[PDB]
DNA sequence: CCGACGGCGCATCAGC
DNA sequence: GCTGATGCGCC
DNA sequence: GTCGG
């Protein structure tokens, strides 16, 4: 982290967008430069050397020359101060409530985490699970601790049915030492791009999860996405683990390389490979990659047979999991 | 200058 | 009840 | 907010 500081201001002046002026593409300008800026070997000396990076314009370039001089920027400085804007940045902390809801909270005069926890009959189920471990949610998991999540989740899934595979994606897979949660994705014969042969697939996992109270709260559920809370489990006289958060991703098996992409990231890393696949005449989903038409509809799934097969079609030297965090 | 900016699952609500 | 919009979430 | 054409 050579250039934190800078990094650090945009990761603050792209949540304000987001959450405060609902910006979603000046959100993601941020974030692009955060993370262009991140990667670059360098200290950076001044806006000019920060410009020549992709994504680094004009503005940005004048708030890092605002930055290096003073170490601080008055436009953030002013946005810390600003009541609403600080409540709302808060309220979108907790898991369920996003920039629409914060807004219309704090115009209730809900603004706290004590006023949230008074308030709790104006919640919906997703945001109450999100107020109840709001401390939990925010602790980062170490990778020693991933490691026996992995173990409960793959062997409870074997004793499911020994034909599911279940692998841990997101920040775990691209070998980070600690994780923001647990990602895990699935598959099983009997569920394809062509076929579902038998029902209640993650309903069977997510279950056997529960049972053996690895499981504690369920955020949202369908037939293909579960989203909840788990804990490890602790021994006699021991604190307890905090609780993490949990997504299962049920893909088609036949479409594991593409789904394996996706789950692994990083998100700004997704992004980057999506834009660029367009700009080369592709689409990229979870599922598949497509070519583009003259027209601009999608044609037919292109054959995958490994993940390199996908950054061959758009033209990409292959980068392993690892060199995905952006 | 101006259009595009990744793609999608689940929850909630309005209209019919 | 269904369909489409919108919010919020995931990487 | 940034980029491409
Ligand atoms: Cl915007
Ligand atoms: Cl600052
Ligand atoms: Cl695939
Ligand atoms: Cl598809
Ligand atoms: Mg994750
Ligand atoms: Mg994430
Ligand atoms: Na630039
Ligand atoms: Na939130
Ligand atoms: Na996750
Ligand atoms: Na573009």
């Amino acid at each position: 982290t050579l250039n934190g500081g800078i990094t650090d201001m945009l990761t603050e002046l792209a949540n304000f967008e987001k959450n405060v002026s609902q910006a979603i593409h000046k959100y993601n300008a941020y974030r692009k430069a955060a993370s262009v800026i991140a990667k670059y070997p360098h200290k950076i000396k001044s806006g000019a050397e920060a410009k020549k990076l992709p994504g680094v314009g004009t503005k940005i370039a004048e708030k890092i020359d605002e930055f290096l001089a003073t170490g601080k920027l008055r436009k953030l400085e002013k946005i810390r101060q600003d009541d609403t804007s600080s409540s709302i940045n808060f309220l979108t902390r907790v898991s369920g409530i996003g920039p629409s809801a914060a807004r219309k909270f704090v115009d209730e005069g809900i603004k706290t985490l004590e006023d949230l926890r008074k308030n709790e009959d104006k919640l919906n189920h997703h945001q109450r699970i999100g107020l109840k471990y709001f401390g939990d949610f925010e602790k980062r998991i170490p990778r020693e601790e991933m490691l026996q999540m992995q173990d409960i989740v793959l062997n409870e899934v074997k004793k499911v049915d020994s034909e599911y595979i279940a692998t841990v994606c997101g920040s775990f897979r691209r070998g980070a030492e600690s994780s923001g949660d647990m990602d895990v994705l699935l598959t099983h014969p009997s569920f394809t791009s062509e076929s579902t042969k038998q029902p209640k697939l993650l309903h069977q996992v997510v279950e056997q999860l529960q049972k053996v109270h690895f499981i504690t709260d369920t955020l949202s559920k369908g037939e293909t996405k579960f989203m909840g809370v788990c804990q490890l489990p602790s021994k006699n006289d021991e604190k307890e683990y905090p609780h993490r958060r949990i997504d299962i991703r049920l893909i088609p098996k036949d479409q594991y390389y593409c789904g394996v992409l996706y789950f692994t990231g990083s998100d700004i890393f997704n992004k980057n490979m999506r834009a660029h696949a367009l700009e080369k005449g592709f689409t990229i989903n979870e599922y598949t990659i497509r070519p583009l038409g003259v027209t601009g509809v999608a044609g037919e799934p292109l054959p995958v047979d490994s993940e390199k097969d996908i950054f061959d079609y758009i033209q990409w030297k292959y980068r392993e999991p690892k060199d995905r965090s952006e």
